[PDB]
RNA sequence: GGCCUGUGUGCAGGUGGUGCAUGGCUGUCGUCAGCUCGUGUCGUGAGAUGUUGGGUUAAGUCCCGCAACGAGCGCAACCCUUGU
């Protein structure tokens, strides 16, 4: 199953990794041609891989459940975000936390005081107290709120965990892989293809391709999720 | 029965000992800013992380970064006096 043509993922710049000197060794089987110190990705297997991660993100989200859009470079930041947003997934965009999906029992905490924290500004209530003690509760709800954003209304955890650039995202890779959950990520010429179940080839540098991909695998979320 | 006088019987009474058996109260490092815990992670383990880095402060005071996220006892505040 294709969605995105060859075509538009190759002037998307889809193709186009770092260079040879950053590359990791495993990555031999998806790197196609070498040309001007950039390691160029295979399609055919892009698209192989993209099937495959496809039905695996249909048949999760067409039984009831949630994908993690997880993207910290400032090229995936908007783009995701605005995606999960539109779609209605849980999303990371800031900063990941260490200990979210393995520690969550306690960082809920942290969102329970979000709920509470607005919940007391709902009231309005802010005379009440001393004035500088409201603009450090304005500050800690900025920080909240920059810090958990799709965290707010994931609740009941993760099925699956989609991120952007795993060589950057190397913790919550690392977390999901203990937790059990599903890893689905795209990889570049330096990232690792072993720590990835759902593996699709892409570059994670170009917002373009970010931008492409990302919003393929929220298009197959929105479809599963209707297919409910 | 209240009351003491007696003879005894228990017994009272000990500023007698051990602060190297103790409780309680107090000095001291020092009113110095530090000391820890929960869950998570790293290590076979003792343990580490957080509490490290940059800046700032009377201060682990506070901000920005970070496999950590929070919390507690401390700092500050609430109390009395003095100045309008």
């Amino acid at each position: 199953m294709a969605v995105v043509t060859m075509k538009q993922l190759l002037d998307s710049g889809a193709h186009f990794g770092h260079q040879t000197r950053r590359w990791n060794p495993k990555m031999k089987r998806f790197i196609f041609t070498d040309r001007n110190g950039i390691y160029i990705i295979d399609l055919q297997q892009t698209l192989t891989y993209i099937d495959k991660a496809y039905e695996f993100v249909k048949e999760t989200v067409a039984h009831g459940g949630t994908v993690l859009f997880v993207g910290t470079k400032k090229q995936a930041q908007e783009s995701i975000a605005e995606e999960a947003t539109r779609v209605g997934m849980p999303y990371v965009n800031q900063r990941w936390l260490g200990g979210m999906l393995t520690n969550f029992s306690t960082v809920h905490k942290r969102l329970q005081r979000l709920k509470e924290l607005e919940a007391m500004e709902q009231t309005g209530g802010f005379e009440g107290r001393t004035k500088k003690e409201i603009l450090m509760l304005t500050r800690e709800k900025n920080k909240l709120e920059r810090s958990l954003g799709g965290i707010r209304d994931m609740q009941k955890v993760p099925s699956a965990v989609w991120v952007v650039d795993t060589n950057k995202e190397h913790i919550a890779v690392g977390e999901a892989r203990k937790l059990g959950i599903p890893v689905i990520a795209i990889l570049d010429t330096n990232c690792d293809p072993d720590v990835v179940d759902y593996p699709i080839p892409g570059n994670d540098d170009a917002i373009r391709s970010a931008a492409l991909l990302t919003k393929v695998i929220a298009s197959a979320v929105a479809e599963g999720l209707q297919a409910r």
